[PDB]
């Protein structure tokens, strides 16, 4: 299947 | 605030 | 000072 | 699906 | 203040 | 039979 | 006020 | 059947 | 005011 | 046997 | 005299 | 006798 | 709606 | 969405 | 025999 | 044997 | 509307 | 004796 | 006056 | 997903 | 009768 | 890492 | 020798 | 004696 | 359907 | 699939 | 004796 | 003796 | 349909 | 003698 | 599959 | 009489 | 793993 | 001495 890759995600 | 998907892969 | 992040691979 | 925003007044 | 009106929305 | 769709009415 | 008949599939 | 409004006056 | 008559309705 | 129909009279 | 929907006389 | 193949009717 | 004969083989 | 109609097939 | 998808409408 | 519709008035 | 006649049919 | 048919008649 | 399918007068 | 046949030797 | 061979598959 | 994909060898 | 999808001689 | 051979009759 | 005489020997 | 027909054979 | 294949559809 | 079909209408 | 008519047949 | 038939119509 | 005659001597 | 000599048959 | 045929010798 | 289809020597 596919493959994702996320570092971070930041909400202000 | 946002609104969406978020991610490495996004698939609809 | 703000980062999202990061990816290495 | 479907995303996004429905209304009478869409205040965004 | 703003003043609308949607009548309906069909997704199929 | 038959196949209807109504999304929606506004009597104002 | 509003008179008749409302719905998706309206049968008279 | 029939759908409507009878009499001698009709104010719509 | 408005002055209406109707001398009736058939409906068959 | 005979069939008649009449809708209505105003004297007036 | 008469009236209606069918009349017979 | 007589051989006869039908797949199918669809009737809308 | 639809009439008749339906079928693989049909004698009529 | 997609509509589509497909009778019928035979495969022999 | 046959080999794959069938039908009035085939997503794939 | 006979396949149709009869009559003095025939709509379809 | 529509008027029509239609005397006799002898199948035979 | 003799064979005789009639499908209908109308009087109008 | 007479009416059918057959009809001997 | 996948759909078929898969080996060495395939005979269908 | 065939001699086939097939060293591996990859899906994904 | 790396991200490899070899499907398959076949030695005769 | 070495054989597969990833090798790391 | 008169002597005869039939392999075989199809009739389709 | 077929009308007729079949056989190895036909005496007719 | 294939559609074949013998009608016969004499072998003496 | 003849040796071989016979048929009306022969697939060898 | 006699094979076949005998009348006023033959039909086969 | 047809009409035949055959008087007679005599076979010895 | 023979006779096969007769038809009248 | 095959079909024949095998063998050292082979009279037919 | 006649003399043969066959080593052997691979069919494959 | 050499892959050999050989039909067959014949020593007389 | 040797005699087959695969003759490995």
């Amino acid at each position: 299947g596919p493959l994702g890759m996320l570092g971070g995600v930041v909400i202000a």
